[PDB]
């Protein structure tokens, strides 16, 4: 069993925790945040988006006891102090949002861990992996990134479309749920002025590197994709809108058939497929990283198409963080 | 002044009413809905989106008195019974959403009006006009349409881009505010299943003919544009995202300069321009039909670009309804 630590018990930290509770191959042995143990237990027990936790949670002698297993709780702001080897944590999930460079993430190795997975795109040349797209390119690196939720939705889709028909060029928009970085009412966001504006009141444009990042995980698409985002007033679940110019002609039904085939084969469990009249809440809790929406998209012609794919930005990404942990542990 | 009637005193009906109150060339002489005069006064007086009406509103002898002028209030379900001649209403704004064919709209002419402006796209081949784009093509027709809010946003933008650089092909997404057709909680929408789902809970994909309609008001673009929509949990203000392949190379700066020039010249008061870090609420109450957002869009390369333009779907469209009324009255 792979023993892991979580640094940052936030939306992703807690949903990674939840995702682990039905896996036999991974066990959480310690959690670090800026919280007392009793408060951590409360944050795990109750969830506005995903409902009440479906295990037993208690606090005993300053540790979390979840379904019988003791979990060390610490509140070290500096992860270099974490003594991960003392609880046998070999991989740390770095989900604070704050430690996205080699130097900062490597504090966990200074503290006794063997490997680290960042839960966001790096600010340096730390390698990014996306399950089902380029994870097999892993070369034993101690510190890696699982990219972003948006990259995890776009990349599996772009893989299939590019392999089957070729992407000459593509532009992406993601319509994305509100996140923790945003504000309830207009407030200060000195590095992202639009992102300070009240989240529930507004459609809020945002830059995103997620489309360009697809060219890092699919090198054939380097320079062939970019995009942007709109943040909107929903609490979870997002959607990619990819407008692509194709190398070779394909009707909309041929495109749908290729995606369906991929969802049943190579990308099973990663890329999914629906023909139902779905809305965002229908994807809340779905562990797929990309769910292609047949009826939502549209072709102008045989070489210019708009493709729509959903992603539960909390749940799917979190399950794939653990898939990446398992992958790098076996390789 | 041009004496007009309004049929359907809803979001558009009321915002058309509000748009008329600082024009000296148009006078509202009668309003029809399914409502008592006292309730109609209440609906005008108070508005969740646009605030309190800034005039005096009184009810006297079952008519509205607004700023000391008498306005007839009726509640005829069948517009053939409206006796528009009795109040001297020459043009009728048809804003119920129900009478979008020649035969249904023409009931107003049977009822004594001379011309009708439908406030949505027709279900038949009634001619559509967009101010600044094809209104000069008007040929004296009795029954016309002002198209949709979305077409009024996209058409002025597409006009500038096509005229300056040429559009090979384009695909549009609009991220659109909730409207009256939607439901507060999951409810019945037999002709539009997704649109029945709870509006405030969901991102809701939706079909729209607005991009294809641009090809009717700009014939050179026939067959070159299509698109779709996402409905999101905001009360007003929407945005167009146009992804276009260009006939000749243009930098993002050159594109912006062409839009700025059009906004100051030919399309002044129709298409606007901002370089600020705006969000949707900043456009609430803006009477422009298209507001180009410099910082939100992005070029992949000199021939493939994503262009973002806002629209207050209530206010902009309503002002342009009155501009069309004035135009058809003088031509
Ligand atoms: N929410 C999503 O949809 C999503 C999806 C994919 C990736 N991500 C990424 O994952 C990261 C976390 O996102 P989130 O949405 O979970 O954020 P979040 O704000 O919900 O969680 C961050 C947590 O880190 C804790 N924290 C802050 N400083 C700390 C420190 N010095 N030591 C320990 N804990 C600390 C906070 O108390 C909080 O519980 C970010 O990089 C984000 O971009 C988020
Ligand atoms: N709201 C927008 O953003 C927007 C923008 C552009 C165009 N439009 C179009 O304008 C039209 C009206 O839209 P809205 O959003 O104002 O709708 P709405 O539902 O707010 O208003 C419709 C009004 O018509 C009244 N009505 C219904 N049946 C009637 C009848 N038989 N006789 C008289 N009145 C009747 C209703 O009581 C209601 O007040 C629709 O075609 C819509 O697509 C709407």
């Amino acid at each position: 069993t792979i023993k892991i630590g979580i640094n940052g018990f936030g939306r992703i930290g807690r949903m990674v925790f939840r995702a682990a509770q039905h896996r036999n191959d991974i066990e959480i042995v310690g959690i670090n945040d800026l919280l007392d143990a009793d408060y951590m237990a409360y944050m795990l027990k109750y969830d506005s988006t995903h409902g009440r936790y479906g295990g037993m949670v208690e606090v005993r002698e300053g540790a979390l006891v979840v379904n019988g297993k003791k979990i060390r709780v610490t509140s070290e702001r500096d992860p270099a102090n974490l003594k991960w080897n003392e609880v046998g944590a070999v991989v740390v999930v770095e989900s604070t949002g704050l430690f996205l460079t080699d130097e900062t993430a490597r504090k966990h190795i200074q503290a006794g861990a063997k490997k680290v997975v960042m839960t966001g795109p790096p600010k340096d040349d730390t390698p990014m992996f996306v399950m089902g797209v380029n994870n097999t390119m892993y070369k034993g690196q101690e510190i890696v990134s699982n990219a972003s939720c948006t990259t995890n939705c776009l990349a599996p889709l772009a893989k299939i479309i590019h392999e089957k028909f070729g992407i000459v060029e593509g532009l992406m928009t993601t319509v994305h749920a509100t996140t923790a970085t945003q504000k309830t009412v207009d407030g200060p966001s000195q590095k992202d002025w639009r992102g300070g504006r009240g989240a529930a009141q507004n459609i809020i444009p945002s830059a995103t590197g997620a489309a360009k990042a697809v060219g890092k995980v699919i090198p054939a698409l380097n320079g062939r994709l970019t995009g942007m985002a709109f943040r909107v007033p929903t609490p979870n679940v997002s959607v990619v809108d990819l407008t692509a110019r194709l190398e070779r002609p394909a009707t909309y039904e041929q495109i749908c058939a290729a995606i369906k085939a991929a969802s049943e084969g190579e990308l099973k469990g990663i890329l999914g497929y629906t023909e139902d009249e779905v809305v965002s809440t229908d994807m809340n809790g779905v562990a797929l990283t990309s769910v292609f929406d047949v009826k939502a998209g549209i072709s102008l012609n045989d070489r210019f198409v708009k493709l729509i794919s959903w992603y539960d930005n909390e749940t799917g990404y979190s399950h794939k963080v653990l898939d990446l942990v398992a992958y790098i542990s076996a390789h």
